[PDB]
């Protein structure tokens, strides 16, 4: 029987019946964003939603069989698996943002068919000769992050009170969003020489991501 | 007549008789925006107005005959079409952007001149090459839409409380316009850990965004 | 004496005279920038001032007879003349930008200094290229900005009264500067259907933006 | 003893431990950010702080009988001992940021390991065939600095008041944040044609700005 169902696996009706259901539970979960549409088809919806989460255990389970430990060496398959697992804890319990992530299904989309799949991995495979440069630039804003949080914290605890909170406002000042009005003006009415703290910070920031998108376009 | 028409129609004379008219109708346009201009020779540019939408549609027709199914395979032409089209509908009934939507006649400057249509042709090129990207972040949009109008929308209706708004939202912070005094500094006062879904995001569709421009840096 | 003073103007010690007084120049402007100094220097600067203005224009005058018809087409030289022409109309009548266009001068030092001149040219040069693109965005945002004045001018004069000020405010969202707070977010609450406006702009915009930038980075 | 010590100094042991003790003080220094981590362990890191100020003087002492004129003259080792002299000077007296400033330390982490030092490098490397346009925008941020200060420091002292606001409100416009609603659309209020010096500084820097990417994309 084993070749039975790995002839119902790899067949192009089963892949294609799988991306029917992703395009329709796609459909269904941004229909289940209208408090109209639940308040009149609500309970069709939930059932319709059940009956799918069974079709994808059922599927990834066909699928591991036919695979094996093949599978859980594939990172398209193992996302499938937490993808569905997440699906699968009860609808109650711990947090509710499970209810939520259950969205993440959608991206099966991406998983189960290529093209998307050739750009996912086209976009993620620049990612290593990055990690240089992120590393950087996680230790700078370390760095930079506990100055601030102890020369601000005191008088500005919104923005640098806490090592978390500076981690946040740097991140900020980096994306270059209300960082003059919304924060060195401010910080400058009692601590004139703060922008010797944030230009450079800014330069070194922006200098470091510029170089980053050039090094994406040599590679 | 035909090949005498043909004569007409495919003369230097007659393009640089559109030409000369299309610059006359614009300067006529930026005209029509004053209303001490309009209080003046409003009547003076009304019939002007209808003078060159006739000349444009016998121009239309004209053309038609020239080249017949050609004509109806070739973007430019009916783009033009198109745009005089809107032009007819009477100045009343449906909707007054119809009204409005003549002004779009002044891009036939960019039809019936070339270099021009070299540049229009030279950008439109570069689309098909992203439509794996687009694709890929209309899909992260639209699941992250999604999420964000149940996580938010019932304490943050502005934002997130419609699917749309959440895709609006999210359009304005890929933007980055104000993302963090704006909406995640206050999101975070009811829900602290919103900063968990926002700095995510901005890092894929930034990281994402790069890559497109990186490849059009190529091809 | 024609080759007495062609070997004075030519000869490296004028060179460098000139240019000695432009950094010397240069320091006292920002000097005058000082209330405090100018109660304290004030007559020494502006003595200091009309002495170097005219020890540039007799190099002005020595430069032309040494040069004649070869100096009024060279770029560089004619900035200078004009330059130092602005200097030189009176600490009065007419407008008073002439007093404070006369800092332009300092702009000499990139004129008459070898490895400025080359930077500045192999800036300018990029400029050619451009134009296809340019012509294209300004005839975009002529046409954008004649549909807004009479689309949202009404309500949102500030912003869209007048057919510059729909200009400018269309500059603004094309920095993408507080685009949706501060302007589309308000035109919403009165014209919903506002954003079918503005999100294309933006796409459009920005794309030819990005082409524009990729352009430059093969020529 | 020189060759005893010269193997002790160049032993991989020796350079793991201090790279060791960077991410020991590292992790401390975040620790130092708690308030409450503070109240309860603060002895037990102050100690272990001035450990290891002592342990790094040690290392950089003995690192110069290794080294001698080799050591003052390698970047990297002279960052290291002007970043531990920092460190050293008292936890009193002077300007309270040396207290600060010690955090800069963390920084030998770059300095200690390669590929770090290879990334830095290939980073610092870039900024010579910058220095050409970091001058010429100088220069123009001098220029408008200085006529802003004149046009606009009157009315407008907080953001124009003095050669330094000046320059810091231009750095401000530059990266474009809030440049608009924020200064301009003030500014003409009073000086209606404010725009005329601000969108051309604007287009300017922003093109300079453009080059020099594409001129770190080709070098
Ligand atoms: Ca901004
Ligand atoms: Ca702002
Ligand atoms: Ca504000």
């Amino acid at each position: 029987m084993y070749l039975r169902i790995t002839n119902i696996v790899e067949s192009s009706f089963f892949t294609k019946f799988i991306i029917y259901l992703i395009v329709l539970n796609g459909i269904t979960m941004g229909l289940e964003t209208s408090k109209t549409f639940m308040q009149s088809f609500g309970v069709y919806t939930t059932l319709f939603n059940q009956i799918v989460i069974t079709i994808f255990t059922i599927e990834i389970i066909l699928r591991i069989y036919v695979h094996r430990i093949s599978f859980f060496k594939d990172p398209w398959s193992l996302f499938d698996f937490f993808v569905v697992a997440i699906s699968l804890v009860p609808t109650s319990s711990g947090f509710e943002i499970l209810r939520v992530l259950r969205v993440l299904r959608l991206f099966r989309l991406v998983t189960a068919v290529p093209q998307m799949r050739k750009i996912v991995s086209a976009l993620i495979s620049v990612i290593p000769g990055m990690l240089s440069v992120i590393a950087l630039m996680t230790l700078f804003f370390y760095i930079f992050a506990i100055m601030a949080t102890q020369l601000f914290g005191e008088r500005f605890p919104e923005w640098f009170g806490t090592l978390g909170e500076s981690f946040y406002t740097l991140f900020q000042v980096m994306t270059l969003e209300d960082w003059s009005m919304g924060i060195v003006r401010p910080l400058m009415e009692v601590y004139p020489y703060a922008w010797v703290f944030f230009i450079p910070f800014i330069f070194v920031v922006t200098f470091v991501m510029i170089n980053l998108v050039v090094a994406i376009c040599v590679d």
